[PDB]
C-alpha cells in the first residue's frame, strides 16, 4: 500500500460556496456570516483585464451588478468593499451553515486541502502544498476561481487560499483570504512565470520517517552527517535548506524511530547522490515532499 | 494543467456517519433513513475472531445491547437484521441529513472516494480503486471499520464499499452495502491472502490519453499492435488483459485525440520496455492506473 495523500473532510466548506456573476464573468464565492469573499477580478469585463485600475472600476459598479446564487436562492448584495485582491460583498442573509473559522496565511512547505468548485457547486477535494516558489500543483479549469484551500483543527476551518490564476507548466497561484498573493504574482492578463521550484526537504524527511514506521527500512544506514555538510548537498540538487527549526519539528518522529534527523539526512544525501537504485519507498519511485511532519504524525502515529 | 487525483466532496457522507458499540467493540456505521449499516463483526469479542458463529452471537443480542451515537445524540435501536456480512440496526429517528443515494457493486478497476472515520468522526477523504485482486490500497487503522467508499454523480451518492479488514501485505478488504465481500474473503481472522496484484491496463491507457489532451506526446511512437500481441507483452509486466470492452470504452478519448487505441497500446508497450529515462507524465515517474476512462472525460472540460 501507498501512504496516501489525505484531504480534510470538506462538508463544513461545501455549505459556504456560492456563484458570483458580474456581467459575463462567473466564478465562486465564499459565504461566511453576511459577507461573500471572491476574487476582485470578477468586476473585469475582458478589455479591462489587460491593464485594469480596480479602485476606479469598483466605484463604477454598484450592488445590483453582483448576482450571487446559493443553489436556487438569490442573495441580495447591500454593500461592496475591496481588500487587496479580494472583493467583500455584504449580503442581506447570514449563512446559517457558517462554520467556526479563521483566515490564516500558510508558509511554503505547509499543506492544505482544496475544494475545487465550478458555478458555486463543489466538484472535488485534494491535498496539496504551498511550493517554495509560492505556486500549487493542482487541477483547476475555467470557472475554478474563488475555490478555497483550508485546514481543519477540531471544529475550526482555517481558510488559507483563494484561487486566482494558471501559470506556465500547468501550476497555480492565488491569495490568502485577505487578498494578499502568495509569491510575486499580480491579478492582470500579463506574462507571469513561477520561476525555479525547489524540493521541500523537511517534508521529504517526514515521509522517510512515515516509511520507517510502515516497515520500509532499506535506505537507513550507519552514517550521520551534519547540517552544513547536508545543506551543501541539498543546495546542489535544488532542495530547500534544512534549518534548526526543521530539525526541532522532526524531533518527535526522531525519538519514535531512533533515527536522529541528521542520520536520516545521511540516508537522504545517499538517495540524492546514488538514486533509488531500483527500489521504491511506500510504492513511489520519487521522494514525496507534500506531507508535513504534522501530517505524518496525524495520519500515521495517530 | 488539470488531470490530478481528486476525491468527491465528502459533505453528503459526513452527515451519515455514526458510532456503533457492542460490549468493548466500537466501530463506524452509516445512518441512512431509519437504518444504520455496519460490519456484523461489531458483535464479536477479541476471541470470537478466528471462527465466529454470527447467527449464534446475534440471536443472543437485544436491541439495547447496541449503543449507536450520532455525535452526542444517542439513537434508539428498535430492530436488527443481518444481510451477509453487514448488520442493519433499525433506529426510531430517520437521519434528516440522508442524501439521495443508491448501493452499487463495482467491478475491479473502478475508482471511488473513501471517508476514513474513527469513532463515528470523519478524519479524511482519499480517492482509490478496486484492485483486480479485489483489495484496496491506503491507510485504515484500528477504528476505521464501517468507513465507506462512494461516488457522487449529480447529487446522487452511490455507496459501493464498507471497510472490514486488513490482509497480510497491508492491503484492505471489505463488502458492498449488501454485505457481500469483494473478492474471495471472509470476515474471519484466518490466514487468507490476496491473489497477485496486476496493473489496471485500461486505466493507464486512459491516463496516457489524458497526458496527450494536456499537450504531452513524448511517449508516442510510429507503431501499432494487435490486441493479442499487446496482451502477450503486457502480461509479462503483470498488466490486466485488455478486452474489446476496454477498447470500446476508450473510443471517445481516441476520437477526441485522433490516436487509435491500438496505437496508444503500442506506446504503452514501449513505455514498459524503456522506462521513463527520468521524464514524467502529468507529474508522475510511474504509470498511473487509478484514473478511469470516465474520470478522464469528467476532469477534461
Ligand atoms: C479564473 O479567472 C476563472 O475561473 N474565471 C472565470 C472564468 C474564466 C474563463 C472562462 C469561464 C469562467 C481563471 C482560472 C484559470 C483558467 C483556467 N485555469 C485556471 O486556473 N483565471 C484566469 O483566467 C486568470 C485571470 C487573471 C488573474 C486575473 N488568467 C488570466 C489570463 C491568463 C491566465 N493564465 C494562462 O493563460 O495560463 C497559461 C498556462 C499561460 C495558458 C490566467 O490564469
Ligand atoms: C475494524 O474492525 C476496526 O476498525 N476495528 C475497530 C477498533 C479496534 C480497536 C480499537 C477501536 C476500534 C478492523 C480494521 C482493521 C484492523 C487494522 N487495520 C484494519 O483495517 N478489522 C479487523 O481488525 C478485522 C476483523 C475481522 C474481519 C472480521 N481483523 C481481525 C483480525 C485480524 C485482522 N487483520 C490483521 O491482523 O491484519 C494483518 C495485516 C495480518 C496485521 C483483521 O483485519
Ligand atoms: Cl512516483
Amino acid at each position: 500500500s501507498g501512504f496516501r495523500k489525505m484531504a480534510f473532510p470538506s462538508g463544513k466548506v461545501e455549505g459556504c460556496m456560492v456563484q458570483v456573476t458580474c456581467g459575463t464573468t462567473t466564478l465562486n464565492g465564499l459565504w461566511l456570516d453576511d459577507v461573500v469573499y471572491c476574487p476582485r477580478h470578477v468586476i473585469c469585463t475582458s478589455e479591462d483585464m489587460l491593464n485594469p485600475n480596480y479602485e476606479d472600476l469598483l466605484i463604477r459598479k454598484s450592488n445590483h451588478n453582483f448576482l450571487v446564487q446559493a443553489g436556487n436562492v438569490q442573495l441580495r448584495v447591500i454593500g461592496h468593499s475591496m481588500q487587496n485582491c479580494v472583493l467583500k460583498l455584504k449580503v442581506d442573509t447570514a449563512n446559517p451553515k457558517t462554520p467556526k473559522y479563521k483566515f490564516v496565511r500558510i508558509q511554503p512547505g505547509q499543506t492544505f486541502s482544496v475544494l475545487a468548485c465550478y458555478n458555486g457547486s463543489p466538484s472535488g477535494v485534494y491535498q496539496c502544498a504551498m511550493r517554495p516558489n509560492f505556486t500549487i500543483k493542482g487541477s483547476f479549469l475555467n470557472g475554478s476561481c474563488g475555490s478555497v484551500g483550508f485546514n481543519i483543527d477540531y471544529d475550526c476551518v482555517s481558510f488559507c487560499y483563494m484561487h486566482h490564476m494558471e501559470l506556465p507548466t500547468g501550476v497555480y497561484a492565488g491569495t490568502d483570504l485577505e487578498g494578499n498573493f502568495y509569491g510575486p504574482f499580480v491579478d492582470r492578463q500579463t506574462a507571469q512565470a513561477a520561476g525555479t521550484d525547489t524540493t521541500i526537504t523537511v517534508n521529504v524527511l517526514a515521509w522517510l520517517y512515515a516509511a520507517v514506521i510502515n516497515g520500509d527500512r532499506w535506505f537507513l544506514n550507519r552514517f550521520t552527517t551534519t547540517l552544513n555538510d547536508f545543506n551543501l548537498v541539498a543546495m546542489k540538487y535544488n532542495y530547500e535548506p534544512l534549518t534548526q527549526d526543521h530539525v526541532d519539528i522532526l524531533g518527535p518522529l526522531s525519538a519514535q524511530t531512533g533515527i536522529a534527523v541528521l542520520d536520516m539526512c545521511a540516508s537522504l544525501k545517499e538517495l540524492l547522490q546514488n538514486g533509488m537504485n531500483g527500489r521504491t519507498i511506500l510504492g513511489s519511485a520519487l521522494l514525496e515532499d507534500e506531507f508535513t511532519p504534522f501530517d505524518v504524525v496525524r495520519q500515521c502515529s495517530g
